[PDB]
């Protein structure tokens, strides 16, 4: 906020002006007498209108539905030994960075909890220029070779005749695409379980997806998988519950990272790498270059580099996140690519698709895209140059401008260089790699990996998406398709969806494990920006006031508390009109609110002396609570407020059900374990 | 340039970067091998000629031939009486400007010297917004109403089918359209004058054409006409003149601009008005809201408000002359439109047309169209956003920015209004005014208000266009019209193209005569920035130590001497190969250089033994000469230099012929006489 | 039909090619070798993958969420003495049409249910040119001058800062409007009534919202209102 403060417009206390410094008034058109037509030489109008009609630009062409943040990387050592690249030059060294989010089908205005893979472009504004990573929230991706990207994205996107269905792979033609093309089985059972459907940005892990190769500045290689491990805990949504999410508020994600950051609770990840030989491309029984392909942490540990907070939300989302145009080709010394057809054809790509978006060469001019290092080249013109290049001569090599700018290479200025051992061998050819066949092996492992309950998510996930496939034929592939991974899951979808089940076909079936792989197992590490719904009644008042109490016990873990009552009053956060189960990590009935979780609540005729309230839909409490426990929340019940969960014959026996006499230190420590433990899995049923 | 300059890049003794600030080398494509193939992964390549691929923006759709300066006006005085205009409010007021001279008809990289109208458009940068006025070097326009417009300009510009010819109006469909289109008429008499092809945009005066509206800050109005009083003097070519310069020099005006400026001969130019008053908008005899009218001097005379002087060139031609986007909607406070139909639909193209050259809506943030004065709007987003606006609530009425920004208008935060006594009254209509139908008796005004030779001048053209009009019926036509104006004029134009000469129609006929409308017929008031072309001989050494000898003697008036010779050496600024009559506004034969200058040099056989040079072509000193005398320049000879004169049949005792014996004060004061004089009108025929 | 049919690609049973007829295939790119670098001259990958990289246009900048559809307009009449519109001008004539309906606040790809005011736009393709009606589904609009839509939009859409919340008017910004410009209670009352919440684009009605003249032969003009009842 050194640099981008330069581009800040102010508009506290002050006048009206038009684009170009004049004074105006913009609430009425000039017209010809008091009920007259509007004129032509109205400018003001004009000008006004003009940038409305024009404020909007192409939605990316993927990931259109994202959230931005600023942050900043510290190295945690000197890794010259590993890389020339300067943010990772020196122990404490820092780097500005901004970071989007996303998911990747949906339009800019769907829904955040749509199932999908998800965005982590991170950004660092190095001292030797712009360098991104632009990576996913799952380490392998659908296919091979970037060539079939436009194949892959127009079967998952909206039918072409009706632009049916919204960012949803729950069609014939997605399922079409993933039966024909096996290489996107891994990436498939990754989004079809917890991966698909995170609680939060903050509660996912990054990837770099890709082998890259870091380089030193003689030359030296290594190969390596990019991570980002995240140092709050994987959290993850089940489908019911994501689907109500995206009713309720499509914003959900975006508003957590946004409140995060506002109330101080900076997330940070861990980057790390994977670091391997070049003699390793192929040593592992797969094929480095195959970007459907882990590595498991077993065999090669991840190296942690260094870490990033994000600490800033954007001043105008539009300039900073809509514009920001991140691109696998801002690479700096220190980095280079590999072979991974993926990844190469990505490049070109990136550069390309921001003409499309800016409608103009000049994007690295946009504020977010700038360099916080000297730019000096012979590069000039194109619409919306925004800069007075002084040097006439715009050539190499010159005498007129005395041979500057000079060109940078290894050993002089700096300069990028391309690892210096790379070569080429063979016939040119438009071919599939022998070495990227094995389609099947990797998805067993992921499946073999998981507790039971993602297991079943995965099958519940599958059986859900191929019931709202017509097509015989696709549904049949399909089941052939996952019989390779395992006859178990094969067999288990097949029996929601009509189709005969298959007997094992068992060339790739092992049982191999990597340890928490999945989204579902482990305990969160941080509770910071839970959300805890305290379930009161204005007519009983120190049932309002037990949320201050379990606030203050809560506070120190960075959770808070909101206030759910009939209506707007002191203390009350939010109605009962305006709350669902989906806001909150956990669910507590206040004492004194029991009153209003009738068993009859939902259908009871709205009669006089019945006495139904009009400030809330027909059992809206008794929703919340019965919503929270089928979806796997923390729900809790103070005093009386325990009437409620009778109501809802919800006993307090079960996991994740806890009782207390007031809102003290005893009930927050199991309000605490609860929220740690995140959903309680034996709410679940499981295929016997 | 405090302003401009955080916006330069410097480029001495640097490294080559990217766009984003890392440090490249771009002379070698990456390659597959030492003969290999180009690799996709080239960043470097693609990321360079990406950039060269897009350099090029749409050319201006009229007015696409121009060259820009940045200059500075000064108020004479507090005019505060006349106009709320704050650039107008303090004697000794500056403010800075940017000018862009310009032709209309001609496309980037046509001719500076083709025969067209000219544009004048100056940019105040005020401290309440910039102000421009986009206006000719001509007070009239051709047409009536803005909606002819691309009638006019398709009629003009080359035909569709071939695009045949460039920057002339010298073909079918333009006479065509001027001889059913008689408004035309009066414009065209002055193109097809000497303002039709000056020496250069420092010696014409310019115009905004249409009347404006003064107003003060109580709402008090005058009706304006702009004018720019050039303070150098009117200058301009005959046409085979012109036509050799295109052919020698394309960027001749554009050149003479950016030499004057670098050698601190800095043109300027006074700001006046002729003042009138809301009630005499038809006591004239025409109608002030006609742009095809002007106000004779003699009935409303211009007063003074001020002076431009342009004195600093562009440090990059595209980012501040290609880019620069003038309006007449770019209007402060204190200034009005009037319901002149050409002005008012002018209005709505050139904030349109900005969108097809900058590609998107935010244009006004290059930084040559930005203001010098705070930018405070409720206007959002589009493509090329170059700002972060703070306030997150862009709308008014607010209460969530605390009401800001505030309205502006008549009585509060200085803002723009319309001359609150505008009244509408009438049918609304598609009509040509009852007011606007004399077509003929101000061409005549001007017509006699010419010296001969630029009548003369008036006819050649016409005799030359008019040849190239194929259509018999469209020759005819034009002789019908120029008849209504003066029988005169039609029967001398007649009698090259075969038309019957016309009998008499004295409708329009008067002798009525306005002063000094012309562009021949007074002296130049400054020589600044003229050449004197010295044609020396380097196997006579003393020839050319009279170029020095010439310059001490005219440098006091700003003019510089070119010393001409057969070969590069020492004092020798140009050779004869490279020289041509139309680089010199007078030509003088050195002392010793008159054997060059031999009646039989065009012809003799350049046998071994003949001694003729093979440093310029056969005849070439003896065309400088020829050329000099037959396009009417000032011709003199120095000693000996005389038997060229003698050689060329150039008697000395025509005027604008000067000998002497050496280049003293003498011969300086006749030279000096001569440039003022600057053509020399007895050397061309007139009609008996 | 038989006009936009001209304008059809066809693609069953049929070879690949490119944009300019070149049979191509489409699977892999060129590589220097099994496991090498793609090639730049690879024009296959690069036409393909630069048709994808451009495929999006900007959305409307309101009512950016909508459908389509095509149908045919019948006329009941001779309406010669109401107005000159060809397409008015026999009982039983027909013209082709298209027709959009949309929200008003959401981008591209917000939801359906989404409580706001309906566009309701029909296009007549008439002998005499293009007619459309741009209507909605209520009949009174927020604000009485065009020059105040900024104002209402920006109101209305997501926050400057984080744009939240996506098509709805449940925030401070577009209240704070509402209050300080009362002309907008009407369709404001409108839209929080079922209007705002209707059941499917073939349950509402539609309105031109403005006055309009029709206009006869001989000048002679009506004020109307445009209503499409449902
Ligand atoms: C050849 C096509 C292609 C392929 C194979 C990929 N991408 Fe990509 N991606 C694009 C073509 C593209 C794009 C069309 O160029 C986008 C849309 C907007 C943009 O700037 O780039 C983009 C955007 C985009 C973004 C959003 C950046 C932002 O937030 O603005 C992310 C996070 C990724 N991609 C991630 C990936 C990953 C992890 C990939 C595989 C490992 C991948 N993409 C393969
Ligand atoms: C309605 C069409 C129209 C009409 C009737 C006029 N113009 Fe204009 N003119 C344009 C439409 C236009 C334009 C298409 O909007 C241009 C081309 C590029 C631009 O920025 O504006 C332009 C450019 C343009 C320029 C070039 C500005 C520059 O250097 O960039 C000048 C000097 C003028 N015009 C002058 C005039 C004069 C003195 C007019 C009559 C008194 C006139 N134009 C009538
Ligand atoms: C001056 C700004 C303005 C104002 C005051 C209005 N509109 Fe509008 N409207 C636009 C500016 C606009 C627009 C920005 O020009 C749009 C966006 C996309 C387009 O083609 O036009 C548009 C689109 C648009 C559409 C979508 C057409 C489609 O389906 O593509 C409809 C149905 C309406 N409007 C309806 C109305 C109604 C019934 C209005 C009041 C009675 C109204 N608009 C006032
Ligand atoms: C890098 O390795 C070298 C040689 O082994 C040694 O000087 C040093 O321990 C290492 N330096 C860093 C940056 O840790
Ligand atoms: C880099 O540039 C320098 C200076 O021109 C040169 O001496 C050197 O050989 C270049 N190449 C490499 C690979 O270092
Ligand atoms: C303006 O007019 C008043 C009254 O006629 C006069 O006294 C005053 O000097 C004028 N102001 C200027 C700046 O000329
Ligand atoms: C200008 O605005 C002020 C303050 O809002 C208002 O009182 C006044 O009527 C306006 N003045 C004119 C001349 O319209
Ligand atoms: C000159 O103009 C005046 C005023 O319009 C007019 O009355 C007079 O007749 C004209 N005289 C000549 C010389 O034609
Ligand atoms: C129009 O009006 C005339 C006279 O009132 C009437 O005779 C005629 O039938 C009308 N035309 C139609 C088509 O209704
Ligand atoms: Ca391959
Ligand atoms: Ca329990
Ligand atoms: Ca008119
Ligand atoms: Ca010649
Ligand atoms: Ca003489």
């Amino acid at each position: 906020q050194q640099f981008l403060s330069q581009f800040y417009l102010n508009d506290q206390d002050v006048y009206l002006t038009s684009n170009v410094g004049g004074p105006i008034q913009d609430e009425n058109s000039l017209s010809a007498g008091q009920r007259g037509a509007t004129l032509l030489q109205d400018f003001i109008f004009r000008e006004k209108i003009q940038r409305f009609d024009h404020e909007r630009v192409p939605e990316r062409a993927v990931h259109a539905r994202g959230t931005g943040a600023h942050g900043t990387f510290t190295s945690y050592g000197d890794w010259s030994n590993l890389t020339a690249a300067s943010f990772l030059s020196a122990e404490g060294k820092e780097t500005p960075m901004f970071t989007r989010f996303s998911t990747v089908a949906g339009s800019r205005g769907s829904a955040d909890t749509a199932r999908d893979v998800h965005g982590f472009a991170t950004r660092f504004y190095t001292d030797e220029g712009n360098f991104d990573i632009v990576g996913n929230n799952i380490p392998v991706f659908f296919i091979q070779d970037a060539i079939l990207f436009p194949d892959l994205i127009h079967a998952v996107k909206p039918r072409g005749d009706n632009q049916i269905p919204q960012a949803a792979t729950a069609h014939d033609s997605a399922w079409d695409f993933f039966s024909q093309q096996p290489s996107v089985l891994h990436t498939l059972l990754w989004a079809m379980a917890g991966h698909g459907i995170p609680r939060s940005f903050r509660h996912v892990n990054g990837f770099g997806v890709h082998t890259f190769r870091l380089v030193t500045d003689d030359g030296k290689t290594k190969l390596v998988k990019f991570h980002w491990k995240g140092l709050q805990g994987k959290a993850s949504f089940v489908w019911e519950e994501a689907q109500q999410t995206a009713g309720k508020n499509a914003d959900f994600m975006r508003q957590d990272l946004f409140q995060s950051i506002q109330a101080g609770r900076f997330p940070e990840w861990e980057l790390g790498v994977q670091i391997m030989q070049e003699q390793d491309q192929l040593k592992f029984g797969f094929d480095l270059l195959d970007p459907t392909k882990i590595v498991p942490e077993e065999l090669v540990p991840v190296t942690i580099l260094g870490k990033m907070q994000l600490n800033r939300n954007p001043m105008n989302y539009f300039a900073e996140t809509e514009q920001v145009m991140f691109q696998p080709g801002h690479i700096v010394r220190g980095v280079d690519f590999t072979e991974d057809p993926l990844l190469q054809g990505r490049l070109f790509s990136y550069l390309d698709t921001q003409l499309n978006r800016h409608g103009g060469p000049n994007f690295e001019q946009l504020p977010i895209n700038r360099p916080r290092a000297p730019i000096h080249n012979n590069n000039r013109d194109g619409a919306g140059q925004m800069f007075i290049p002084l040097d006439p001569n715009a050539y190499s090599p010159n005498t007129e401008n005395k041979g500057s700018p000079k060109q940078a290479n290894e050993t002089v200025g700096k300069g990028f260089f391309t690892a210096p051992e790379r070569t080429a061998s063979g016939k040119l050819q438009r071919t599939l790699s022998t070495t990227f066949e094995n389609n099947w092996s990797q998805p067993r492992l992921f499946w073999n990996s998981l507790v039971n309950a993602q297991k079943e998510f995965i099958v519940d996930a599958m059986r859900f998406e191929t019931s709202n496939v017509s097509s015989s034929v696709v549904r049949d592939d399909v089941i052939i398709q996952l019989n390779r991974i395992s006859d178990n899951l094969a067999t288990r979808v097949a029996s929601a969806i009509g189709v005969e089940a298959p007997k094992p076909n068992s060339s790739f079936y092992h049982d191999n494990t990597t340890a928490h792989i999945g989204a579902f197992g482990e305990k969160l590490a941080k509770l910071d920006g839970l959300k805890v719904g305290l379930l009161a009644s204005v007519n009983k008042p120190a049932s309002i006031a037990q949320g201050a109490k379990l606030q203050v016990a809560l506070s120190s873990v960075g959770v808070d508390v909101v206030v759910v009552a009939e209506r707007m009053a002191n203390n009350v956060d939010e109605t009962y009109s305006a709350s669902d189960a989906v806001q909150f990590d956990a669910v507590v009935v206040a004492d004194g609110a029991e009153g209003l979780f009738g068993a009859d609540s939902f259908t009871v005729e709205p009669s006089a002396g019945s006495g139904a309230s009009t400030l809330y839909p027909a059992g809206r409490p008794l929703n919340i609570l019965l919503d929270a426990f089928r979806f796997g929340k923390t729900v809790g019940a103070l005093g009386s407020g325990s009437d409620a969960l009778e109501s809802g014959q919800i006993s307090s026996e079960r996991q994740g059900v806890y009782t207390g006499k007031n809102a003290g230190d005893a009930f927050a420590k199991d309000i605490k374990s609860g929220l740690s433990t995140f959903k309680f899995l034996d709410r679940f049923a499981v295929d016997e």
